[PDB]
């Protein structure tokens, strides 16, 4: 029932910054929460845990999760390469939105970010799954090291993940 927490232990060139925690939205997007929950805690083989935000626009977004390239083109989904869109019932509403980075309809894979302003152009093209719920501090300080055309200053990582409660 109760929808899952998830954390973020963000290190910025190996030097812990703080943690950024997750509510993400089963009740709404089922799949797609459960692709990010699993990601999270690794517990297929696979995810973030020691990857990067390999794009950082300060006033738009943070974005991650490409464990397999590190660089925005890889990632993969606990489903396979890529699943469907499974709906855009929520809108990128403001700062602190989770929500699927994609290539295309229903190219989901791994890769996600963090809305630091509102992305209302997205709405019913990304699929809207979860919001910080503690640590929008720490997501605001990893912004600091991004840049306008997203190329950030130094190594944003996920230096721990997994589920919390
Ligand atoms: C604000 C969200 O933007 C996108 O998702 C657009 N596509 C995208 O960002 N990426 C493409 C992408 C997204 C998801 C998958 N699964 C594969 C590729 C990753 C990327 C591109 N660049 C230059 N840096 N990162």
């Amino acid at each position: 029932m109760v929808n899952p927490t998830v954390f973020f232990d963000i290190a910025v060139d190996g030097e812990p910054l703080g943690r950024v925690s997750f509510e993400l939205f089963a009740d709404k997007v089922p799949k797609t929460a459960e692709n990010f929950r699993a990601l999270s805690t690794g517990e297929k083989g696979f995810g973030y845990k020691g990857s990067c935000f390999h794009r950082i626009i300060p006033g738009f977004m943070c974005q991650g999760g490409d464990f397999t390239r590190h660089n925005g083109t890889g990632g993969k989904s606990i489903y396979g390469e890529k699943f469907e869109d499974e709906n855009f019932i929520l809108k990128h509403t403001g700062p602190g939105i989770l929500s699927m980075a994609n290539a295309g309809p229903n190219t989901n894979g791994s890769q996600f970010f963090i809305c630091t302003a509102k992305t209302e152009w997205l709405d019913g093209k990304h699929v809207v799954f979860g919001k910080v719920k503690e640590g929008m501090n720490i997501v605001e300080a990893m912004e600091r090291f991004g840049s306008r055309n997203g190329k950030t200053s130094k190594k944003i990582t996920i230096a721990d993940c997994g589920q919390l409660e």
